[PDB]
């Protein structure tokens, strides 16, 4: 479980705070104009809660996607993307003057994702 990791993890990081949040995500834009981008970000769920009372929100009805650049910015409505199981939907909105940094996105987490094993 613990092994290869310099040395200690105590009187090293003089801080001891904030080490869970595993990342590594990997978004790729495909639209009928210029598709071929790779973007890294993930899928963001305010409404938490998508177990079980749900069908109302009241609280979360729209995911966002975090960015780490311009990429998904350009990313205008009408795109589709894949990210890890290889979906990713643009649900921003542009009621004639799009180009709003909030990313919110929409997924479909299909089957096929290349899978290789």
């Amino acid at each position: 479980m613990a092994d290869f990791d310099n040395l200690f993890d105590a009187a090293i990081a003089r801080a001891d705070e904030t080490i869970r949040g595993y990342m590594g995500t990997s978004a790729t834009i495909t639209s009928g104009e210029q598709s071929g981008a790779v973007i890294r970000g993930v899928f963001d769920d305010p409404e938490n809660i998508s177990y079980a009372g749900q069908g109302v929100r009241v609280e979360g009805s729209s995911p966002s996607l975090f960015v780490r650049t311009d990429e998904v910015r350009q990313l205008r409505r009408g795109d589709t993307l894949t990210i890890g199981e290889e979906n990713f939907w643009v649900d921003r909105v542009s009621p004639d003057d799009g180009g709003s940094c909030h990313l919110w996105l929409g997924r479909g987490v299909p089957p096929a994702v290349n899978r290789r094993r």
